[PDB]
């Protein structure tokens, strides 16, 4: 093969069973090692998009589990969610077959290549889409596996000939600590609550410090000015450091930021002061911090300023980030539906502002799904005063992502705490067929609404656009 | 840029800005082999020395900047800076690299990056690593897949400790002392064997050791030590085993000495059945050259490349290696240099040697090394020491440390006098060497210069002389 040519194969290993196929993170692995020439398999609760992606593709997708999937598996594939009573993972446990953890397998994947790693709380995602996209104008042909679609590819993760490699670094678990990069990506690091000692938060912390101990002598760091927890650890880090921000004190640092339309514009003056104006196509002060990580990274990597500005100029961002549906008229007005991800009050907040600052004085309407009881729970307070911050809230049920209910964490609890602080009156919508019904009598002409969240959200947003169309 | 480096560099990376590279010590092995693969990869090189040498001028010809005595101006423009673990704080050049902040890495560190890349065959365990490795890196060469190697000894057949190959192979031994051998990323791993010399957690850091393969990688181990067998469980990986045991995966059966050379057959895992000839002696170099043949079948090498290595084998530099035949006054005898040092190692080469010379006698000239071993395992000196028809003493060779009441060669000599079987004699100063073994010598004798320290130097001055 030309990619063996470049990359070895793993000894022994003929088929790859992934148990929970469908859960985040797989299908991407799945996909690059189904390029390289390896026979794959795979099951999962439900049937789904993903899932059915895979099988074109060549790989055998089971829905439901049973022993007999793993028949012929060399190594399974877990995923985050699975339990102990899997009869797949019961059986493989027993026929001896090595069952890994999908960052293993990601750390595998990397191996071999030349690794950029993208880590931090919110814009991994989107910081690994740009990367990507600036090595692909490059033409230097780069492997990818990102936590959402890169909308120019088509896919969430793609094979390339080379040895390089940009991937998403989940540190959920300390997944992320078999990963061993030659360049790290930090985009922030942000607690649930600055002002209180919280022990996960600072054990949470020591993992990171972990991780960027994994670059060899020779590698790395690429970590955001603007962040203050960063900014502390760096004297723990033993490793070259380069900041991006606006802070006076960034290596790249962003001057001059005016946002047009849903376009940004900013210039960033590296370290040698070497100065680089750029348009990026993508709206707000959080896309252009990304989308200087990206640039730092590829600068400090030798590649020239034309492949960079004409990537960013032309970035068409991950699906679901800031993702505009159309535009559709409605007998109460025309309106724009835009599809966002973020789910954190952080990441909405954020958002928001890019939709105030491209869009004068029409309203904002949002329809939002809070994503698990837990973080609901956890950043209660948070959302509540994010959410009165549109000019009209259509809020959908919890999307339990897989969690039981905790009372006082719902939509009905969100939006009476959001109704009593007067800012904005909600409706609840729990029928989900009258979405379409509800946002017809409370739409104005003009009015964006931006579909908000990270569950089934998105497929909400889809049937109502094209029911309007 | 020239054809071999450019070879190279579309399969193994450059490391990001990287330059130059400087070693604190270079003369030491070690040091000198992984300083000599990253000049031949491209690298430029400086490194320092209090002692100027063979080595030193070796590197220096071949495009080294080479410096004696340490001195913080050698550190001009170093990208980083290796060091060995016996280094002291009050070194010029490492006080001034923590204080310009040049990176400053351990030798593990640096076998560690040249192995990141690279397809990796780790040697360790407790005896037969250097043998083992040179017996694998001569398969691999032969086999025409020019591999890369490091090896803490002479591969005689290659003229060096490390060379540096155009592939993707690099065969290295790894060090258990101080966890450094934790530090390496291997695709396959072999254990000759754990002997202890506290146990149970160098018993652990090997398993974690072992842990450091992929999941798909190789643990290949002597079925014959039972410490290694019972850590099987805790491995996680696949394990091949190699022995004589009858639960060998590539088991050795009819195994017969003849002269200096080794005849059996090797059976493996399908059954397929190997006839070995093995060019060096004693049931402990068939084990060494079976571990080194499982990893060759394992890895797809045909038959013949493996058979070939084998049959011309020409062992490591210091290990049963002969020196010649010599006329003395009362008899032509055969002088032969071991590196042996612990008592089990000691042992085996006795063995061998009998195993080889018919009715005649074994002379031994030893040098303990270090005063601490002496006093740890002095019993097990004193009986394998007492298998030699003569034996010479030579004083205990310090390396570092102060002498011990009680562990010194004279202590081990009267216990050896006391159990009667031979009587030893103690030989302070070596420049009576040669006159004391002519006054004992015997025609037909064999003589073995036995352990670790400067008795090989001795030995080989010895011989000199008796040359001309
Ligand atoms: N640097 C940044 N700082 C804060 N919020 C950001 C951000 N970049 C993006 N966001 C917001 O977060 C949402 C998700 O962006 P993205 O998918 O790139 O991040 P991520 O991958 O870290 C999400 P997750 O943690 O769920 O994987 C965006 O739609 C936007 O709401
Ligand atoms: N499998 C084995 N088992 C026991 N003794 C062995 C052995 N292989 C070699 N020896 C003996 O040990 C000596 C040194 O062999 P070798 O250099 O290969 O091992 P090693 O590299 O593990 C020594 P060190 O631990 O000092 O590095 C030989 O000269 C012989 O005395
Ligand atoms: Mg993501
Ligand atoms: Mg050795």
């Amino acid at each position: 093969e030309e990619i063996r040519k470049i990359i070895p194969e793993m000894r022994r290993v003929q088929q790859i069973h992934f148990i929970g196929i469908g859960g985040a993170g797989m299908s991407g692995i799945a996909e690059i090692l189904l390029n390289e020439g390896y026979q794959i398999s795979g099951s999962d609760i439900a049937d789904g998009v993903v899932t059915q992606r895979l099988a074109q593709a060549g790989a055998k997708i089971y829905i439901g589990h049973a022993e007999e999937h793993i028949e012929g598996a060399s190594v399974v594939v877990v995923s985050s969610a699975i339990k102990d009573d899997n009869p797949e993972l019961v059986t493989s446990k027993q026929k001896r077959i090595p069952v890994i953890q999908r960052a293993q397998m990601l750390a595998e994947i990397m191996r071999f290549r030349h690794g950029i790693a993208v880590a931090g709380t919110h814009g991994k995602t989107t910081t690994t889409a740009m990367i990507s996209m600036i090595y692909t104008q490059a033409k230097l042909d780069p492997t990818f596996v990102n936590g959402g679609l890169v909308k120019s590819a088509g896919k969430n993760a793609h094979l390339g000939a080379s040895r390089y490699l940009i991937a998403e670094a989940d540190e959920s678990d300390a997944s992320f600590l078999h990963l061993q990069p030659m360049v790290s990506v930090v985009t922030n690091m942000e607690p649930d609550h600055m002002d209180t000692y919280e022990g996960d938060f600072e054990k949470m912390k020591a993992t990171y410090v972990k991780f960027l101990h994994n670059l060899p002598f020779y590698g790395l760091a690429v970590m955001c000015a603007d962040d203050p927890v960063l900014m502390e650890l760096v004297p723990k880090v033993g490793r070259q450091v380069i900041t991006y921000g606006f802070s006076e004190q960034a290596d790249y640092r962003i001057e001059d930021y005016e946002q047009t339309g849903f376009q940004g514009h900013y210039t960033v003056i590296c370290p040698n002061n070497e100065r680089i104006n750029v348009l990026l196509n993508v709206p707000g002060k959080h896309n252009a911090l990304n989308a200087t990580a990206a640039l730092a990274v590829a600068k400090e990597e030798g590649i020239a300023n034309e492949a960079i500005l004409e990537a960013l100029a032309d970035f068409q961002g991950a699906g679901r980030r800031f993702d505009q549906l159309g535009e559709f008229i409605r007998p109460n007005g025309k309106v724009r539906l835009v599809d966002d991800y973020g789910h954190h009050p952080t990441e909405v907040g954020v958002t928001i502002k890019a939709a105030r600052e491209g869009w004068g004085d029409k309203r904002i309407v949002m329809i939002f799904q809070p994503h698990r009881y837990s973080r609901t729970r956890d950043l209660f307070d948070d959302f509540v005063q994010v959410l009165s911050q549109v000019d009209a809230l259509i809020m959908l049920d919890v999307y339990a992502a897989g969690e039981a209910p905790i009372v006082g964490a719902d939509s009905k609890s969100l939006c009476r705490s959001i109704r009593n602080l007067g800012k904005v009156d909600p409706i609840l919508v729990s029928d989900t067929s009258q979405l379409g019904d509800v946002l017809d009598q409370i739409i104005q002409d003009g009015d964006l609404i931006l579909a908000q969240g990270a569950g089934s959200v998105s497929k909400i947003s889809r049937g109502l656009a094209e029911s309007w169309k």
